[PDB]
């Protein structure tokens, strides 16, 4: 049968169009099949190594349901008990690790760790998250956005504001180019994806169809669009107090209920990966409320828009089980 | 059937009188069902997520275990991978774990975050303790108490000596008044629940038949009871070296052989909800001896108590598992 | 049946030479029944305590992924939540979790500390590690040492090299004494195991034909040997710049090249437990090069060796999980 | 989990009051699980020996049906092909037994071969009876005591009547001293337990707060109790014809209507270990009608008695096999 | 539905003949679906006392094996460990049993005995034989006859040759009388069944249809017969060297060709229900043949007849298994 | 597949060398299945008669634990229930059994009656034992011998010291002859094997390689050996008393400490089919040492040896469960 077994996901720069459609049908099913109460479990007796150099809530929850629905048991090794590189070589702990385990799950840093990983493993390896690519969220926010519309997927528009010169940026633009659909990023130049990684996408777009609109102008990019995404472009790093700049540069990319307004489509929606800085209600998001008072209804989005029926957020978090699932078992269940 | 489907478990305020019996019951029976080999497994295939805001290794073993003989599956979420209020708020981490997992398991400080994954998760969220209450601890002290005597429940007195102004005190005289209990409570004023807490107690005292009495005398509310129960009331946060006042304050009430002897009953227990400060056998206890020679045979409870017949503490501490089994059972289950 | 149920696993010193081959039969025949496919799960429904004092992925992967594989559960204690001895002893906490777990590991510092869990709990205790012995890793390399020699256990010679006063000299010595193989320690004078121990081993060795060298010489250490064992002796607690005379002191017991040649053998195999510091491609390494230009090709074992043909430190490595689950299921297991 | 895995049952002496306390709430739970239809089975290919020097239907058909329930299997080594002692030591077939079977019932004669069953056979060593002890009937009476009483064990009365220099006086002694419980005996001086016996009684009563009362004094030792156990002190070695002196010694012993009446008690209850000789219908009873008339209507216990609603024998008959159970489930189950 | 559950199996003298044409039915339907492998169990987990007051080989082996085929247990009760009667009466032994096992098979002397167990068991009771009858056989033996031929049951004649004053005598004609069979008796006039018992079964063949000739010419007891049936009637009590003059009264009605041929008919076919002594190859046998040197040819049967297309006894061996079974099925089973 | 289906075990002599190395695998894999948790059961519902004219406890343990542990069933025919040849003729016996079992066991006196049985039962038959072979031992010795052995079964060495005119000198011959093995046997001239079997041994041994060496020369006959066996000589049957000229004759051969060090191998290994009179412990022992006080440390072997390393015969007696099984399994299963 057509499958995808022993494959292990990186990036998505090597899966082609049918490939991520196969894993998107696989996503719904099995999603409907859950509710419905008719999934089955076909990675009984399989052990999943969840490394995590960096703690992922979301990430890992969405593994281990997935892993534990299907009937598999995971082993979650935390960032303490993790420090790939320090004392050990990757190439060491991946030839221990793929000994023991069935498949292993990396959420790192640096891209090469999980490619070195992959390399020498000998088992499939997942990407959770690295600097570059955060490919598992992409699949969760294509099909949340599929399930959330009328049109096939060559005919859904999309744009995400804010800080793209990175894993999400990176991302949403690679899928939507494999998939030709129409995708739009407002950010200002400096915050861009690299040229040499547009220029990939580029390439992509031009075998499936698709159009990619990069532009410093949100109201622009944002027009006839069928959903809205951003994210948290705040340096956490950074103390709050040393923002300012990077919160003038970068905060006429929020979405508010203007640009909401502005996509003149009552049926947009709104989309954040989370954890989204919408409000006060937070320790640091009242900090960031009192050097910047103005900050005090949403940073990167806004309240009203936040708890409003345009967010589809939640579905959209939910959604990152059920995709990683498809993952699993096409990668490798019985089936 | 009479069942309590679907319900939370947050101070067992809003819990009548038959429903805690039931669980009392139901408690009872899979305990039994567990050590008979009859145990059937009614959680197959739930996932239960446990955050623990601060660690708790009787209350996280005891959830882990219950959720394991029943079938289920546990995410357990420690310390440092939470810190709900500070990047993200409670509102939010709730919707998106309600939509992960079966039941939300709560441990941490303010008793209104609860409150608010309770409000917000859509599935059935149990409070592993707070700074106002610790429900699961007092089903398994009840229970240790009934099955540890001969008499019907509302013929049970215990007496709780220590700093009752706290989750402990607050919860022990709250389940004794439920269930219409004899309950005493020896401390210092200052250490006494609030007024208006004890004034829902009454309410419910006068419904149930029991009596309350606070007293600042620890052989007065010992006499005739049949389980004397205490609690760690030095301060772990202050360092040892201004403990003095409250050691001087707080020593009178110490559950010693002589408290054990004025009680005038030979069948009365001991229980104490662990970890116990009762010798010098720690690094804790070792340095505490130094400042105070008079405390190297034991703080709250001595030695002499504590190694002896007197001590059920661990039956209590088993019976903390097959309690919260029966509310995951009650509350999860397909029965 | 020949069996040994309900046994601890604190040393080995307390197995005899019937026991041990039992346990080395048994991992054997569970490896094999494993890739088979003829895996029989019999540890369904058992809960297993992991407690680690220390991090160490190996030996807690080893254990979960055998638990798992039997169909245990497994919950595993990480050094932050456990501080045995500071707050609450061992003797307090092993009866708690020996009402709630079917067995309990430990892994540590002080040997008394898991005799002190084990006298108390009431359930099967294991040893994954402590400063006087690592009895896991020890049926480890014999099993792995056992399937990739021809002759019988009696007639496996094998040599030890670097820091030998210590759990790994303490170990490979016992073990190779327990089951009369010809063990040679190389190491300088002053890091020789205890003389109490030595003779000990003596005591076992007369029993089983076997034949223990100790002396200071590699070269004569390594002559006609089968397996060549060495471990990091660097000391990661002493900064790097403190290291100089430890180097110069060890650093001739170093296996490299030369050392595998003057075994004289062509078959000779190269046994580390890992993690080893066979080159700088580490960030520690990295440093180390620095202090010590030296050491840039590795330390204990050189990256010629390591990465060649003569390393079967991987199968050992894997080999650390099926001899646990020979722990686990002769123990615990309903046959 | 609290338990008893491994553990042999060879006279109770060193069971602790919370050991038979569990194995009496095993029993009862067992019990329940059979009637009501929730037993399962925990011994599935165990197997089980079953050695009697001396045949005992009752011993052996309780065993049988136990093992069979729980499902496991038995072979039943009779009298005439067991000879231990004569052409093989008992050391030599424990070891050649031990590894064929998981466990391994002994009924014979010196206990100390039970015990030498015990120290070789490398399995589980039950003792069905010696003349010393016999532990099964003990659990079995304590049961059908407790089930057909209204008051905790402690608060029980008992007396037994007859010969008490055997493992009958022996047991009934032991229990009740164990457990706490108000212990009579009415028997000619001479046919008391050793003293040696009686004193270590005293030291187990002194822990658990019982009360041993022997005398020779039957009315006496009956007053107030809530059960009459009594046994065939009768001589089936001895002809008939030279019984006159022990009939005439042991008869003002008998439990007869007077006995019964005697205690004060409308509910106090009779029990006989069986068989008893309450009548001529057999024909041993119809030669000793003969030789002596006057025990033409029962011997140790009379028709009148032992057919009337005081006689609960069969229920504690029926006892003896849930026991076992308890027994046999406790050592050797997967739980 | 029809059924006769919780029934005993005593005499077949209140089981009318729509009963015994269900239970022939029902054994004949067991027997085809074992050869089938249709035949599904339905006394799982059901235990079944044998008690054996003489050694009978092939009824105990028919109870065994018919209720193993059926997922039950047995306890096979001995000669030896079984004297009913002697120390405890069966009254006694009854009410002990009834309470561990399922159901209780007797095989003894005294048909009272039977019914004395029967009356205080109070769980079905089955007679594997008595002095008065043998229920087990006469079913097994009309099912073989109806198997082996053409007509209906009360088609078929038969006549049985030999002693005819006891069990088997008073069998064959009391099963023939409730089925409306032709059958024939030839005999001494003396060694008739008594005339209250043939009074007894002409009752039944009045209300049959059947025809029940008692005579003592066997060659007119046989004409034109469908089964010829004997059995021993040589006195293994007496010792051969007294047995000159019943050989000499019974050797008249010993079967023989003659007497095959003397039926008339090619398709008469032998039965004898075992054993038979047909010839000298037995060592009682050699005995018989020296006293009496006629007699090694056959007693009762001659070697001709025996080892012939006519005899059928291992058949009707066969079916006394499969009749069992629809006693033990009709009687336990959960159908 | 190649397989030995509907088989008969009578003595070996029809068994060719893959047949018997075929068995030998089985038993290997069969056991190392049990200890692993790894056995399946192939004989559910397989009924198995155990007729044994002679009691053995041994053999008879060995057959139901193998069977029970298959999931078959058995019924024990005892030496009281059992007398083939006195009333009833094996043939007839054979008939009636093949009828109702699925295969049948024989243990008793001439050879002729296993192979008249085998003749008419129908089922597979297996021998226990008879006078001239003892079949399953032989293969339980040398899957003993090879288990605890380097070299292959034609390098394996050994010599049998005692009695050799029976079916262990005639057995021990045999299957070493049809393995191509080294066997010696040390007798006095008049009890060595008949020489027309010695003769037929020849022709097995010139066909598979091996070497039978008999000699009156015990110290060469074990020179180089691998295993010394040996078996109880003395006569049970005659008094005592009259033993003084076949210990007189037979002593020379005991197995000592001198014996087992002329074998010039420290590996050397002794065996004994027991039981074994290694001393007094006994009570026929006892008397023993009293005629001949010399025989106080053992006849045919010394304590010394007996409780020794050199001591292999309980393993031995082990090994007869799981060759058995291979016999049951090969003959009978469903595979």
């Amino acid at each position: 049968a057509f499958n995808m077994h022993n494959r292990n996901l990186l990036s998505l720069m090597h899966h082609s169009t049918r490939e991520l459609r196969y894993l998107l049908d696989l996503s719904r099913d099995l999603k409907r099949a859950k509710y419905t109460g008719t999934e089955q479990q076909h990675l009984k007796r399989k052990n999943i190594a969840l490394i995590f150099e960096k703690t992922s809530t979301r990430t890992r929850c969405a593994f281990e349901v997935a892993a534990y629905d299907q009937g598999a048991n995971v082993t979650y090794i935390d960032p303490n008990s993790s420090q790939i590189g320090h004392k050990e070589s990757m190439k060491d702990t991946a030839r221990v690790l793929g000994r023991m385990y069935d498949a292993i799950e990396y959420r790192g840093f640096k891209q090469e760790i999980v490619e070195e990983l992959a390399k020498f493993a000998g088992v499939p390896v997942f990407n959770g998250l690295t600097d570059e690519y955060h490919p598992t969220q992409m699949l969760a926010d294509v099909l949340t956005m599929r399930e959330h519309s009328d049109k096939p997927l060559h005919d859904i528009s999309y744009a995400y504001l804010g800080d793209a010169r990175n894993n999400m940026g990176n991302s949403l633009l690679l899928i939507g180019a494999k998939l030709g659909m129409d995708v739009r990023i407002a950010a200002p130049k400096a915050l861009w994806p690299h040229d040499e990684f547009v220029a990939q996408c580029k390439k992509f777009a031009e075998e499936s169809g698709a159009k990619l609109t990069l532009t410093e102008d949100p109201k622009e990019a944002v027009k006839g669009v069928d959903f809205v995404h951003t994210d948290v472009w705040v340096s956490m790093g950074e103390p709050v107090e040393a923002w300012g700049e990077r919160i003038k540069e970068l905060l006429p990319y929020q979405v508010n209920m203007e640009i909401m307004k502005a996509t003149g489509n009552p049926r947009a929606k709104f989309m954040h990966c989370l954890p989204a800085f919408h409000n006060s209600e937070t320790k640091v998001g009242k900090q960031i409320a009192e050097q910047y008072p103005n900050l005090a209804n949403g940073i990167e989005v806004t309240e009203d828009v936040f708890e409003s029926p345009y967010n589809i957020a939640f579905e959209q978090a939910e959604n990152r089980m059920h995709t990683i699932k498809a993952i699993l078992v096409s990668t490798l269940a019985d089936i």
